[PDB]
């Protein structure tokens, strides 16, 4: 094992460390549940542990091997922090992806010191830190989920974006539940079959089965309300006509004879009994607020409606004082008998909004020309005439679908091509057809075939934050370094240039190892988009590296795109072409031309 | 079918696309179409009652404001309804644009309705802030023009006309409007403009020859009377902004350089949080506008400087007694549409309190420009004897509550409610009637002078922005800038104002000098040496010298800018069809069709997205064009060490290098000026820095090796 290990505590949460001897490998965790620190624990089995003299709960150590207590001055963070740059040669540890984890990295540098300790021949075999998961999720980073669009679009607004396309879910709680799906992607099988199989059985009937479930509306909101019983009377009348509405879509979903469509329908349940209180104890249109009354409908207390006789034909003032008294005591009664069964009610409205969210995606499947994935065991992405889900709605020309293969066998594409070639747009198309077909959605594709993928990396944007205190360079620099780090063999890389900041020969030159490090070491599937044609050489030289040419014809002046995709190197990005079209005047792009036959002829 | 659901059914055809909220008992309610709409926007559930069923939601009267605030934000236009004698009318509309309630409005950012109209000879934009009163008209020429009038101004509500030919730069926009086109004719607009301001003809406000921009203020005045359902006092002028009078800044350039919003979208980090730190929120608001629109008359500034300068050692005791007057634009708006609450009339007392203590210690400092100020505040002597007297110390938030009238301002109205206390639900009636007509009286004692308290709340509000740049001066050593009549930028030991405040290191003053002279530097340093922040210090002192704000060196001596150009970064819009390259084109196109003498363009290594030849012999053109036909003050950015060789082939260029010495294959940055050129980037250092594995390092290190032995 030879596994040192470290532990920390504070209101915040737990903090973990990891270093193991033998591989020089660093890496630490917030697990913020004392069942979670005890299960990290024994599944790490650390051979050696540090923890801080006043740890609230020695009981998740109390019995380990090796246990040992080290000063609370170890545990800093602001000194764990300086030491741990240091160690690294590195002015933040942005790019190693484990700043933003502060009880982490306060374990970690109580390790870091004591590793020192115990050997100093470990020490220059650690070179990075960093954070330790293995959730089901698929693990994207912000500045992806940001890139790829996949519900908030770069500029900020909402239009634009992967959830914009599959949004028009009929209720507002399947619009949360479909943001929130492309949020986390399951990558567990088994979960996605079962979506996948409802939205391919429920194409048929989606024009039934959607007007029903618009009538059911938000129920969360109302039953969340319940639970604070602080719900409205018109609420109350809300989730009487929601379960009014429940029989119809039960009867609908029995025809259909599927596994995961039979297990919503038992979900979803009749609530017979609650109805029948609703419908007996609250009117048809109740008030907005219960202290008016009227809300208690008669029948419901043979006392109240005695008490409302005698209101109604300064003693009947008294007698009206009695019946308003009367009705607010039934009103709390009414939440008291509907409350036991809130448990039940909140697996309901789940079943609602999964049905909501799958009968939308069958529907968009249907009007989109969508397709269903198959997933496969080994690490691979096939797609066969795949198109870009958010781009083909938008654009008023056809959209050129552009096949793609990726096998451990062949890796890495070097996508070379024109400016405005679509080079970008096929890398992305790759990236939200993988997240479409992790949520348990029908791809925007013909055939789709998608190994597991353990997360998404882009690197596209170059911005630098100066008050922050990094360059564009550092910026890119510092995505680039995450990439490299935190990379698997199951991992997707799409890296929108390198070296784009600085001079030729050092940005060439970063690129040229920066792809051997993926194809030959990380071997995660890559996709790279260059301007250098000196890496279109790249691929003869390494294994598991091919080019990927996008077409262009040059006629005059002007240039029309194919946007197929072909294998080759292409050699040629028409740049000048492409600034006369964005309108640089006719004599800055006739000296340009003027100095390119020199630059080249010499 | 019901004489009630008639009633709401004739109101609605009245005002159709806007949702109306129906006044029924104590509860407002929407009905139909409306109810649904209501339903999703507010949260609030929805009930159907049969007549057909009518679908029904409703929101309590208490809560009302709440509620509207919602919807203002999702941009809707709320109508709302009241039983006046049962007979009924549409007492107010509340609209994103026109809201001067607390509650609606955000205390340091301005709502403006604003009003786009196409005639065939270019655009007219006019944008009227309902709160303040300030109403501007212009005529952009250029789509380009028009895109950064609406990108600067940020309309809340925008009225297009229905037959608006280039609806892009309008579509996407927030609060959008269709309006008739009969709204739009120029005759109906010079009218109502005029009867507005009380003049036969305006040429006064030298609006006069400019015929698109009256239409489209001739719709915006009658959509604003027609949404406040009353006359609107507080607009009494017609300014026209013309090219000429303020620095044109594009909407990139305005972003790039942080001037209120970070390049992420925060308002932390940017040059409005270094330099606001103004007591009162009208000071804010000023201040933010003054960023956005620099002045180019020397006159205004040459003032603003004066008032600076001589202020800047009483700043410590004006700034709490500036505290105290609160935002007195705001108050003054609710004055002049009677729609003040208690509390405000509470907090304009206060300000008139306050002062007395201001015109004092004004008078002691003896400048022409802080005289003037002092002149235009005022005392209001009489409003202040009227507030003290008239309302409680502590008034209620409503008038309803009552208690707002202090006694003895009406010996009947205290005879009335000391009966009541001591028949009594018939005092306690005539008592809550007397007080509320007696507030409605002191409305009509404040309003007259509305003219004067409007002019004291724009001289408090510039004293506040003037007090605070020179507290910020004497914190941070700004020192004031000096205007020279031919085009130059020439700076002592000057600094970035955002990265020296943010940046715990010490920051390294540079030296800049541009002259006709030196028209272009073209920049070669290491990565991460600081080229960057040398580019963007320039264009922050030169807005801040134009703000007539004092600048962050010790000497700066500042020619005509007539706009400033920034070309920083890269982007992709694959939706709109815009790739990297194309969007950085459009820009660099942008500054080589409009750039002219007088005007500043940074450009920060352009020719970067396309093939190293292509990208060379594009910035080799541009730089050409920019230094030889243009003759633009520039400043360029590169990491193409070829175009370092322009100087000696074109006179007017030079090359200036920021340096950082390797140590043991590591790099330490001077982020010092100096005049020369750079041949190393240093990438490889900084990719070390950045995290880049050894191993990848190391063998780019390899590779560097063997590309440079090729050639
Ligand atoms: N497969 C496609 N079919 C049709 N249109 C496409 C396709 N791919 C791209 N486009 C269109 O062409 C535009 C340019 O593609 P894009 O990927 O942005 O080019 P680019 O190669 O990234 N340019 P650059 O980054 O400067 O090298 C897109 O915004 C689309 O409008
Ligand atoms: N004069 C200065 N004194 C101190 N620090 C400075 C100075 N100029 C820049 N910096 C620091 O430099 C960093 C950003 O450098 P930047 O201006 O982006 O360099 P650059 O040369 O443009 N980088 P690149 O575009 O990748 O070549 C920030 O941390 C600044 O605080
Ligand atoms: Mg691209
Ligand atoms: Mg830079």
């Amino acid at each position: 094992d030879n596994l040192l290990a470290a532990i920390w505590q504070d209101s915040k949460g737990f903090g973990y460390a990891t270093l193991d001897i033998s591989s020089g490998r660093f890496r630490l965790s917030e697990p913020a549940d004392r069942e979670t620190m005890a299960a990290e624990l024994q599944r790490t089995n650390p051979a050696e542990l540090l923890y801080a003299e006043d740890f609230a709960e020695m009981s998740l150590i109390e019995g380990r091997r090796g246990l040992r207590r080290r000063p609370l001055w170890e545990f800093e963070i602001d000194t764990a922090r300086q030491q741990l740059n240091l160690q690294f040669g590195t002015r933040d540890l942005v790019g190693f992806g484990v700043e933003n984890a502060p009880r982490g990295l306060c374990a970690a540098g109580c390790l870091l010191q004591y590793a020192k300790d115990t050997q100093r021949t470990t020490l220059p075999h650690i070179r990075s830190i960093t954070m330790e998961r293995e959730q089901d999720s698929i693990i994207m980073d912000a500045a992806t989920r940001r890139n790829l669009e996949i519900t908030q679009n770069l500029a900020g607004g909402a239009e634009n974006t992967l959830a914009s396309v599959l949004d028009c879910t009929v209720t507002p709680m399947g619009s949360r539940m479909l943001k929130r799906w492309l949020h986390m992607p399951v990558r567990d099988t088994r979960v996605l079959l079962e979506r996948q199989q409802t939205i391919g059985a429920l194409q048929d009937f989606t024009a039934g089965l959607q007007p029903v479930l618009r009538q059911v509306g938000d129920l969360e909101r109302i039953l969340a309300r319940l639970a604070l019983r602080t719900a409205r009377p018109r609420d109350l009348a809300r989730m009487r006509h929601a379960f009014q509405q429940l029989p119809e879509l039960r009867a609908q979903l029995e025809t259909v004879d599927s596994a995961p469509v039979q297990a919503l329908r038992e979900k979803m349940g009749e609530f017979a009994e609650l109805r029948d209180l609703l419908e007996r104890a609250i009117i048809d249109t109740p008030p907005v607020l219960v202290r008016d009354g009227g809300v208690i409908a008669s029948g419901y207390n043979e006392e109240l409606d005695e008490w409302r006789a005698l209101a109604d034909g300064d003693k009947v003032l008294t007698s009206k004082g009695k019946a308003l008294a009367l009705e607010k005591q039934l009103y709390e009664e009414l939440f008291d008998l509907l409350l036991p069964h809130l448990e039940a009610l909140q697996q309901s409205a789940s079943a609602l909004a999964e049905l909501d969210v799958l009968v939308n995606l069958a529907e968009r499947a249907y009007t989109l020309n969508y397709t269903c994935p198959t997933f496969i065991d080994k690490p691979g992405i096939r797609i066969t005439e795949g198109r870009h889900p958010v781009v083909e709605q938008v654009l008023n020309e056809p959209f050129i679908a552009n096949p793609l293969n990726l096998s451990p066998q062949r890796r890495m594409l070097i996508i070379t091509g024109p400016n405005m070639g679509g080079k970008s747009t096929y890398m992305r198309q790759t990236a939200l057809i993988a997240l479409m077909a992790y949520i348990g959605s029908y791809v925007p594709a013909q055939k789709v075939e998608i190994g597991p993928i353990d997360r998404i990396f882009t690197r596209v944007g170059a911005a630098d934050d100066l008050a922050s205190g990094r360059s564009t360079f550092m910026v890119e620099m510092t995505e680039t370094a995450n990439i490299l780090h935190n990379a698997t063999e199951y991992s997707l890389v799409l890296m929108d240039e390198i070296g784009r900041g600085t001079s030729t020969y050092d940005g060439l030159s970063l690129a040229w190892a920066c792809a051997e490090n993926l194809a030959n070491k990380i071997k995660a599937l890559t996709l790279f988009a260059t301007h250098y044609f000196e890496l279109t050489q790249l691929p003869e030289k390494m294994e598991g590296v091919a080019n990927v040419h996008l077409d262009a014809l040059e006629h005059g002046d002007t240039i029309a795109f194919m946007h197929s995709v072909q294998d080759g190197a292409a050699s040629k990005s028409y740049g000048l072409a492409v600034a006369a079209l964005a309108g640089v005047p006719k004599e800055v792009i006739k000296r340009a031309r003027q100095k390119l036959r020199e630059l080249e002829s010499i």
